[PDB]
């Protein structure tokens, strides 16, 4: 089809949950076991086919370390969507994700679409966050939830595409 559109997506979450890995998997079909912690933010783009539309994702991959918290609004101001990422093996990272969700609900655009990624789902033998508990949390907060693995690719294209399908369209 011959339509085109573009939107801004921000990833937020505790350091080491796999934000950069998810973006690299989606954008480059790449996964690096040895990824350096991000400084401030990184920016990448992917263009995909969705139905009749060529959709360009402008992706802001934020640094999750607490020392960068005050920069976050620069990165989510203006975003049409967010993915808040946690690590399914780390309950504290899940708690931190909930606080990022609260911040977005209070301070981001009121029409932002927010997804929740329970990442590192390939490490389910070390699970700390019950799937159904996270799904219920997501449902109660109007969040798109998927468990993902940047390492295997599980649900990575799916979560990004599902967001793009739910961006307002008349
Ligand atoms: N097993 C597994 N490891 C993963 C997965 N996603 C990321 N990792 C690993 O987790 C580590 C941290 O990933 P990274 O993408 O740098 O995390 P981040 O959220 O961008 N960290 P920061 O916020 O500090 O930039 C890396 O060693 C990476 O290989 C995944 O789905 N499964
Ligand atoms: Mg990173």
């Amino acid at each position: 089809g011959n339509k085109i559109c573009q939107f801004k997506l921000v990833l937020l979450g505790e350091s080491a949950v796999g934000k950069s890995s998810l973006v690299l998997r989606f954008v480059k079909g790449q996964f690096h076991e040895f990824q350096e912690s991000t400084i401030g933010a990184a920016f990448l783009t992917q263009t995909v086919c969705l139905d009749d539309t060529t959709v360009k994702f402008e992706i802001w991959d934020t640094a999750g370390q607490e020392r960068y918290h005050s920069l976050a609004p620069m990165y989510y101001r203006g975003a049409q969507a967010a993915i808040v990422v946690y690590d399914i093996t780390n309950e504290e990272s899940f708690a931190r994700a909930k606080n990022w969700v609260k911040e977005l609900q209070r301070q981001a655009s009121p029409n932002i679409v927010i997804a929740l990624s329970g990442n590192k789902a390939d490490l389910a033998n070390k699970r700390a966050v019950d799937f159904q508990e996270a799904q219920s949390y997501a449902d109660d907060n109007s969040l798109l939830f998927m468990e993902t693995s940047a390492k295997t690719s599980m649900n990575v294209n799916e979560i990004f595409m599902a967001i793009a399908k739910k961006l307002p369209k008349n």
